[PDB]
């Protein structure tokens, strides 16, 4: 494994890829060392989000236009884009680069480390199946050896991208007497992720391997560290580890724990200290002068239809649906928390982290 | 001036009152001694939005059939339904009665009082422009002295409900050759709003008298206690003031502060303290035990579009009107502060509070 | 018993003064009206109170002004048909029964009524054969009560049914028992569907169904069904509508198919079957104030394309594909009658085909 | 002038350009021949549509990759595609080339000519004022003359692509001390497209030259062929002038009227008739077999709240706006005419057409 670099970047617009071009010029990453992009879109954050692909290919461009890397080679890059920024929510990219051996300086404190890998394919029958699970798992340890991982507790913070169902697939599956989980292509959203957030945590060995049956329904079942998303673009699981590996070096070092609710900031600031940032006993988001990078977590609206004893409506709203709802109000839990609204706040958290929560992981500037 | 008792209760459905009369039963208050009700309900928080109304009936009822008051003395009963619970908030409602002097402790302590009153009727031609100003005005002073106030700096929270813009009432107002400031029902939300904020600034003596040019672009121009909203349930101004009076005892106090943005937790922390709640200085709500009953606040997105430097999309969407993103995601920031989810945050702030931000007034239970 | 129909205008959510206005004109009796269906301007979907806040204003008419009890009014099935996307006008279809003295009895057929409720459905029974076989027996009811034997004299069935919320969810587990879905939204497809299903047996349009078949055997549906869900009552309301003959009365209903949201012959056949001669191309100006009103389902076909032309419905998280259709079936309708005052109600399951549904009609023949 | 190939091709995606590129390597068109595109997008056709510049990028992409124009040239085709196909609506591309006379039957009939121009730069400040107004109207001249007609009579549809306001173009406007007729970008759609409606209007000699006060609210004033649609796709107005000539052949030819209300279909069978096809009274849409090629209408809710004596509740509806609505209910009126779900329907008709109405394009294949 090699020492990272990471960096956050504002979109200052759907198409803006700038600022990454400007950490270009001036030297703080090389174009060809960019490994792995993780980022928000101010889309919509549902099917019909195409945000996604438009910084997906701003982001492309710039790093075939300022490498020596050919369009092919770029396009191997790992970019994942979570769709809807409702509320303060800013749209950003978190770039993850190599650094050349001659800028680090190797310790055995542990260190931010990062890894890539590609599932086998994942067929329409697979999706929120063992098959999928399975898959998954194979790829995730694939990705943590390409870290520099051996022990599972290192792992911090695991950022997927997998297919969804559409007509075609659906229709593709049948005509080969396949079946498929679910026809709605909403409701294969929260099945995806959920099959390879069960995947992530059998591969880190958190839980034992589970059925068929407890996809979507065992929601004891669930990753500490699994960030799940979903979409059209690609028929394999897209793998990114994150994690801490000693002896490597560089600057940045992450940690998790897990919101047990939406309003759980304390399990957010317990995710700065776990990456190793020390802390006063009740902290300020003045208190991280500027150490914090950014923070990734999910968040979902409980079965129960209530936080912390009080009743809310989302599971009921039929106008605005309660993904953009519990974004927007966990985006305003965490920006307070960070006090910098570029947050990585995810939606659609099946078997990540407890139901009602999720897990959160913050990556912070040690030196 | 009189002794408040002061409950917040929650609303397990659209149309229930039942924890009310539960208070009423207890003996906790008298149905005939209670003078407000500040509530949010579960609607959309618009134009559409009839879980005001529906809740307004239900507790009205209550009133009506638990005390000897006839149906027309409680439709006289200012009751303030802010619609919209985005994310976790949870309908609720806050219910202000008077206590009989011979209950309450007099010290001369600061203890809270309560005022109200009803503006002439607004019509849809009055709605933004100095005629709602100088209503509104001169129903606040009344308000203010059946409070029992004659400082301005005493008052600390003034709550409205006014008429805001349909088709219905711009049809009216068209059946007379009469204008409108605006024919979007939407933004008439915020126009009603404004023009009441602005009546509250003059009556308290924040701001001069402004002119038409001012309302919605002399943003400047705001009052640092004023909690406006708009809707459907009655053609006038429904006022609210509350504040502090010394030598009247009870067991409540109000303060307030202000918001500086969608993330200023401690503006809302200033609030609680400054209505007398000993605090640590790096607070949590778990250091509240119980003695925070509410607190009351507006929000709303900066017309520059960005929050501590970072760009958000709220204002150029479409599809979730910034609205109830903001409400959601000030909710969030809102609710980790006390602890419980029943917060009252009402967006839409235009001359309430600083552009971008609003204010906030705490209810604490001091003994 | 002859049948009066009168639809009227709600000017606001809370509105019956126009069927407070036809009890005062003599137009119908108060304890005479037996069955009400209706449009609301509510969102149509879970979180639509705008039902509630209707049947409350038109239930208080109905008591404050006849000498039924508010117990006995509460039994008047009234449905509420949430979403008036587009054009669609929010109003109130209002059927009350005629006294002897005022009917020419004739042996043409003739619009008859009749109303059922059935037992209670919980949550558990949602979508499940313990719905089907309820609201089978309730419309068999209805059925006799409209003085009907013979299915095929069965043009309209309008039902309203609980769908699922947090709330029933909830009350479902805490006895320890399943529902079909946790969705509330397609929750309302599917109490829908299962109660398609349900009329379609009693009618013995199909055969008994199984659970695995409920939302999955599309071609399993009803030809007359039309099924909407709420929050209004625990039990299905059934209204089975028909004609007889030898009954009197100037209104007769008939029906037809609307195989896609396009189809505005399917509406026209309707009127047809229902007794009024229209040309061949006919235009809503041919009705001459004879049509009362229309009923019908839409729905958006999960193949996604209508008439060979891919629309994004399915794929659309902003604004549900319910509303969507409905509004865009909602102008479809309104052209044909000319009046924005149309029963369109959305989600389609098992009634009738994939993509389409039934749409019934009752004209004022004399 | 010359003679015009016109086709319709579906988009089976939002970023499909396929069948375009088909109709080039089948010889139905040359790509440099191409010289304007109208079409539908599948976005949500308010602020943050992103779909329309996506299909934009597909579509020069094809033109500039299989023609001799150069990419800057191709940026010069006028290509206006109005989001949001709620309902049925189909996304699609109507697709304006010219044809070689060498292909062409001249005829003394009147056949399709078509006229492209470019605005002068539109600034934030511009829009609904009366430089906009005059700015359009010199366009919509440049391009009536580059259509080879002189007698505005002979025109029957203008199709415009115009920007409307977002933050960043506020922000623009006032970091000049420049002021905006509005700050709600939703807004400004309706804005954009009345303004530039009456400089249609005026280079018609429909109108006498308004006045900044006229703008949003003579809706007396209006333009019998005017189709104007915003976005964010160009800071200037894209001009598309359709109309017929006589003595230039093609197989094509155009005709218009009026919608008066949403369901005003035989406004739109008048059309088709004004456009040359020979139809039965009482038309049915398997009449027209095969002849359609597309109508361009524009629908708008209607500010008294009714249709034909019937109130409707679009104006008051803050979940779903009357822009959506309205469009869904006027794409299955228009649909259900044609047979074909592929029509273009665009909403917002502020100053085009008669209030609660709008204009009507149909475009025949007569041979
Ligand atoms: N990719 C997913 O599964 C859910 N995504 C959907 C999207 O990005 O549009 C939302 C999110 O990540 O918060
Ligand atoms: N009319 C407009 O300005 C916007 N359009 C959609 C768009 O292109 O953004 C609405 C329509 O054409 O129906
Ligand atoms: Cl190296
Ligand atoms: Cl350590
Ligand atoms: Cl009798
Ligand atoms: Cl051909
Ligand atoms: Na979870
Ligand atoms: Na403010
Ligand atoms: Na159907
Ligand atoms: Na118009």
């Amino acid at each position: 494994p090699e020492a990272i670099e990471v960096r956050k970047v504002p979109l200052h617009s759907v198409s803006d890829a700038s600022e990454l071009a400007k950490l270009i010029d001036d030297g703080v990453l090389e174009a060809d060392r960019v490994i792995a992009v993780i980022g928000k879109t101010e889309g919509n954050g549902g099917v019909n989000d195409y945000t996604r692909i438009i910084a997906d290919r701003a982001f492309r461009e710039v790093l075939s236009a300022k490498g020596n890397r050919s369009p092919e080679e770029v396009a191997e890059v790992p970019i994942v884009w979570s769709g809807g920024t409702d509320g303060v929510i800013s749209p950003h990219a978190t770039i993850f680069a190599t650094v050349p051996a001659d800028k680090v300086t190797k310790t055995d404190e542990p260190r931010l480390t990062v890894g890539v890998a590609m599932s086998e394919q994942l067929l329409p029958e697979d999706i929120g199946r063992t098959a999928m699970i399975t898959k998954v798992a194979a790829a995730v340890k694939d990705a943590m050896a390409d870290a520099g991982i051996t022990d599972p507790a290192d792992v911090h913070y695991v950022q997927t991208k997998t297919p969804l169902l559409t007509i075609h697939t659906i229709r593709d599956a049948k005509s080969r007497g396949k079946t498929v989980w679910t026809e709605q292509t909403h409701e294969s959203m929260d099945l995806s992720n959920g099959g390879t957030a069960l995947g992530i945590a059998v591969a880190l060995g958190e839980i034992d391997m589970p059925t068929d049956e407890d996809v979507m329904h065992s929601r004891e079942l669930f990753s500490s560290v699994a960030s799940c998303s979903s979409g059209v673009e690609l028929d394999r699981a897209q793998i990114v580890v994150v994690g801490n590996a000693r002896g490597v070096g560089g600057r940045y070092r992450i940690g998790h724990s897990v919101m047990k609710d939406p309003l759980d900031q304390d399990g957010i600031w317990a995710a700065i200290r776990d990456a190793g940032l020390e802390l006063p006993e009740r902290p300020h988001s003045s208190d991280l002068d500027g150490q914090l990078v950014n923070v990734f977590l999910k968040c979902e609206a409980s079965q129960d239809g209530t936080v912390r004893g009080r009743r809310n409506a989302m599971l009921d709203d039929s106008d605005v649906h309660w993904h953009r709802q519990i974004k927007s109000c966990v985006g305003g839990v965490t920006a307070a928390v960070t006090g910098d609204p570029a947050v990585f706040v995810s939606v659609s958290a099946a078997h990540q982290g407890p139901e009602g929560g999720g897990p959160v992981a913050a990556i912070v500037d040690l030196g």
